[PDB]
DNA sequence: TCGGTAAGCAGTCCGCG
DNA sequence: GCGGACTGCTTAC
């Protein structure tokens, strides 16, 4: 087998490599790699290096790594540009892996665990680690085994061995429900003494040296928690062995209010699951602990105990190993899921990078363009100094607040990637300027031509068309891997619908789900079995299709992020080749595409109409733009249709064979007038939306930019089952309003839009009615919370106060004193409940940890004083006001004078 | 929250005769 | 009470 990397360190002078020999076998080396830079030299002289801009560079190849740094201050010294990579492991992963990177994920030690630390004084510092740890659960990839370390003595109780038999149990025979697949699976060690156990740890680490380690928060205390308390117990040298290279750094993690600490183990890739999981997931969370996350991701109940944390060792040290085990556990179901460990490993040996620095698109494109260069002994530019700059973005459109009927709505392809390769956009494919008109003119098609030589942008750019940039090129295969993928998600969606239809009709009968691809559009033999099958296999199958979605979601979405990342790069100072005149041309040329087909699509539309000067382009945003169809639907006249599929079917028609074909013209045109390298601006029919035929739904409502929702029926080519909502900006998609208020929210929008006036008044009287007895916890709203201290002014709020920080402040002088009570945590999340004036709390609100049930201390006066009429208010009429205005409807029967019988 | 811009709404503070 | 200037937070792209 070709061989592959697992981690690479620079140690100084050495390079320090753990990887997969050609045997498949793991290995380490230490190479003193000589790195080599560059520099300018004579135009005259024999070399076969060119910086990207195609002037001669000589090749210097240094004695040490330390040199070459050396070397790159001395040339700033001298004020000379120091060419080529800087970053020398980059280097010598290049000059080592010189090929396509392919992977045996099967060889890659992938370690999942938790600890467990009792601790009385509240929250265990990792960076004093004062407390013993008495549970470590390990999960090694290679070994599958769930390696269990447990203290039976501590100074905070002394327990019996943890049972497996009773583990295994159901919660109703007083188990723990550790899941039966996992049972066979557990290596169970029992230790006198926290000395034994840690020692025996380090013993079992060197043994199973982890490769990417993760697991939940491990990077901010499982990590730093188990480094300092091995080092307070047996000193550094000790700790230190948790690098495979003996080398560790304290790295300090600075954001805006402060900073904090983690260890940096040499020679390992830690990868925490909840830094990925807010990377890659594309939600936004109330809450991030594991029991709230498992529950939305996997809907498995809360991992439920009596007491607090603190007391679970002692009084019930079966459930607390058991919940040590299960925890381990619900992160690799996560992940089985989502795949986000699989997708680092394929990004990162893509772009030839520590796979750690997936988390940062500048290191990973650094790596993707320096890779490509040297291929073509191009050179590499210094990284530079910029000051940070504001620069222009999309253009959106104001939308005229209103019901809106039947939609069709059409979106660009990738835009900002499209955009780079249509124009050319790269550091060394900038040929020129020229004189720029307001954009206005170009979007009306008055401006002059802006070259008859070079490819351009509306602000003002020209580049080359005689080849591509490396920009270009290295979007491109990124966006391609993107596409394949994107096609197996739908095909998985769309087989999804196939399988919901035929759930309607479940057959009664014993059998099989399929073994199929849902990868790929069920063929006709399926789609007639399928027909034939119970329900209990189709809900299988379901279950099925909707995780290959998800695992297509995963790749496809965060391709395009990826690629996405690298527009965005070109306007970060820490970018290679950070220029805003790229940024900006990228931008701008976006602005000018949108209100560009706008103006085609409208002229389009009125010419088919037989009308002038009317608006159909009610909106867009960025790349998009959404259609009034009403005119469409009424010049067939709606008594003409069969069923609502019937007009989805029409539209999807009009949409595919009359619009798209003068969308494609009008962007043709456009590429000319910009005189592009090449026509890539594809902007196919999106959602078709629209209310039930016959019904009284409104089908859709604006109530300003970024705000709006839509009945749809038809999406990206997948036919629903049933009607979905597409809601955008309102409060039902903020993970700030309450989880009943979302809901209820939710369901006056379907009303609105399926059903009309008088059903939205039904739900409204009866939501109003009922709310009172809402779980506290599904009407609290949510915020992040930043600068606490900042606001503190001798535990009362000081100026400016923020109202969820007053909240906090509330809560801190309700449990001052109690060293146990749960702490709010800086820059992370709370709940917020509004108070009724006169509480004992002495203020309007109060905030506590979110994802929690708030502290037994004050729970009962927090109901007590909750404030229903406020909340009520602000987080549902408020919005319920808004959404029904804007839609020009009543939310309450207004008198008529039939009230007079 | 270590790892592109546009723009919405909540809330504070204060004006607004 | 509503709006503007401002901070804070959160979305849509
Ligand atoms: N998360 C993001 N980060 C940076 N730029 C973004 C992001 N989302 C959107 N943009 C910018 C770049 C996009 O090309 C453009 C239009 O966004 P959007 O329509 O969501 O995706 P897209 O057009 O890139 O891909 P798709 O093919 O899925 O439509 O807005
Ligand atoms: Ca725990
Ligand atoms: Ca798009
Ligand atoms: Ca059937
Ligand atoms: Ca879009």
């Amino acid at each position: 087998m070709k061989e592959f990397y697992l981690t690479v360190e620079q140690i100084g002078d050495s390079i320090f490599e753990r990887y997969i020999d050609s045997n498949g076998r793991e290995r380490t080396r230490e190479v003193e790699y000589k790195p080599s830079l560059f520099a300018h030299c004579p135009e005259s002289q024999a070399t076969k290096y060119f910086d990207i801009y195609g002037k001669p560079c000589t090749r210097k190849l240094f004695a040490n790594m330390r040199d070459a740094s050396q070397w790159i201050k001395r040339m700033e010294d001298i004020g000379l540009e120091a060419l080529g990579m800087d970053d020398f492991k980059l280097a010598y992963l290049s000059d080592t892996y010189n090929y396509e990177i392919k992977y045996d994920h099967t060889k890659i030690r992938v370690a999942n665990f938790d600890i467990e630390v009792t601790s009385p004084d509240g929250f265990p510092e990792p960076s004093q680690a004062k407390h013993p740890i008495d549970a470590i659960t390990h999960y090694d990839s290679i070994d599958d085994r769930f390696y269990v370390f447990d203290l039976l003595n501590s100074p905070y109780g002394n327990v019996e061995e943890w049972s497996i038999e009773i583990a295994a149990k159901l919660q109703e025979q007083g188990g723990d429900e550790v899941p039966s697949e996992i049972i066979d699976k557990i290596i169970y060690m029992p230790f006198d003494n926290e000395k034994e156990l840690l020692m025996e740890y380090l013993n079992f680490w060197q043994q199973k040296t982890p490769v990417i380690l993760t697991g939940w928060n491990v990077e901010s205390f499982a990590i730093p928690y188990v480094y300092n308390r091995i080092k307070n117990i047996f000193g550094e040298s000790t700790a230190k062995r948790l690098s495979p290279h003996r080398k560790t750094r304290v790295k300090v993690i600075e954001n805006m209010y402060g900073s904090r600490e983690i260890i940096t183990l040499f020679g390992i890739s830690v990868l925490d699951y909840i830094d990925l999981y807010k990377k890659f997931s594309f939600t936004n969370q109330p809450s991030y602990s594991l029991d709230y996350i498992s529950e939305f991701e996997l809907n498995v109940g809360k991992l439920k105990y009596d007491g607090p944390i603190s007391k679970l060792r002692e009084s019930n040290h079966q459930r607390y190993i058991s919940y040590n085990i299960i925890a381990v556990y619900r992160v690799l179901q996560i992940d089985a899921k989502r795949q986000f460990i699989n997708l680092s490993l394929d990004m990162g040996y893509y772009a030839k990078i520590q796979i750690q620095s997936v988390f940062s698109p500048i290191k990973t494109w650094d790596a993707i363009i320096f890779n490509s260069l040297k291929e073509q002994n191009k050179v590499i530019p210094q990284g530079r100094s910029h000051p940070v700059q504001p620069y222009p973005g999309a253009f959106v459109k104001e939308p005229i607040p209103n019901r809106y009927k039947y939609v069709m709505s059409f979106d660009l392809t990738s835009l900002y990637p499209s955009i780079i390769r249509q124009v050319n956009i790269s550091p060394e494919t900038i040929a020129g300027t020229f004189k720029v008109a307001p954009l206005h003119d170009y979007i009306n098609a008055v401006a002059e031509r802006p070259s008859d030589v070079y490819s351009c942008s509306p602000n003002g750019m020209m580049y080359y068309k005689d080849r591509d940039g490396v920009v270009p090129t290295e979007i491109t295969k990124v966006f391609n891997q993107r596409k394949e993928h994107k096609g197996y998600m739908l095909a998985a969606q769309r087989n999804g619908e196939i399988i919901k239809e035929a759930l309607h009709n479940p057959n009664l009968s014993v059998d099989e789900p399929l073994d199929v691809d849902y990868r790929f559009d069920f063929s006709d033999e399926i789609k007639e079995k399928i027909k034939k099958l119970s329900a209990k296999s189709l809900n299988e199958m379901l279950f099925r299709a909707q995780r290959t979605e998800v695992a297509g979601m995963t790749a496809q979405i965060n391709r395009k992020a990826l690629i996405n990342g690298l527009a965005g790069a070109l306007g970060n100072v820490w970018f290679r080749y950070y220029d805003l005149r790229n940024a900006t041309a990228i931008t701008t040329f976006g602005q000018m595409a949108l209100q560009w087909i706008e103006r085609k699509v409208n002229e389009y539309l009125n010419e088919v109409c037989g009308t002038e000067g009317e608006a159909f382009v009610l909106y867009g945003d960025t790349d998009s733009i959404y259609v009034s169809a009403d005119k469409i639907i009424d010049k067939v006249g709606e008594s003409k249709f069969r069923d609502t599929n019937h007009w989805v079917d029409f539209l999807d028609k009009f949409a595919r064979e009359r619009m798209e074909p003068a969308i494609d013209r009008g962007f043709r045109e456009m590429c000319e007038y910009m005189n592009n390298k090449q026509h890539l601006m594809f902007m196919d029919r999106e959602a078709i939306a629209g209310p039930p035929l016959g019904s009284k739904g409104i089908g859709g409502f604006w109530t300003g930019k970024k705000r709006y929702a839509l009945n749809v029926w038809d999406m990206e080519g997948t036919r629903y089952a049933e009607p979905k909502l597409k809601i955008m900006g309102l409060e039902t998609q903020k993970s700030s309003t309450p989880k009943a208020v979302q809901k209820a929210l939710k369901e006056c929008i379907r009303r609105m839009l399926q059903e009309g006036e008088e059903s939205l008044q039904e739900y409204f009287k009866e939501f109003e009615k009922e709310f009172r007895q809402l779980n506290y916890i599904s009407i609290a709203s949510v915020s992040s919370a930043n600068n606490i201290a900042k606001y503190d002014v001798g535990g009362f709020p000081g100026p400016k106060c923020p109202f969820h920080i007053r909240g906090i402040l509330t809560y801190n002088r309700a449990i001052k004193g109690n060293i146990d009570a749960p702490q709010v945590v800086e820059g992370e999340k709370v709940y917020v409940l509004p108070l009724r004036e006169g509480n004992p709390f002495g203020d309007k609100c109060i905030a506590w940890p979110s994802g929690t049930e708030i502290t037994d201390l004050i729970k009962d006066d927090v109901l007590h004083w909750m404030d229903y009429t406020v909340l009520l208010e602000k987080t549902f009429i408020k919005p319920l006001e808004g959404f029904t205005s804007a839609a020009k409807l009543d939310y309450e029967k207004k008198a008529s004078l039939f009230d007079m019988f």
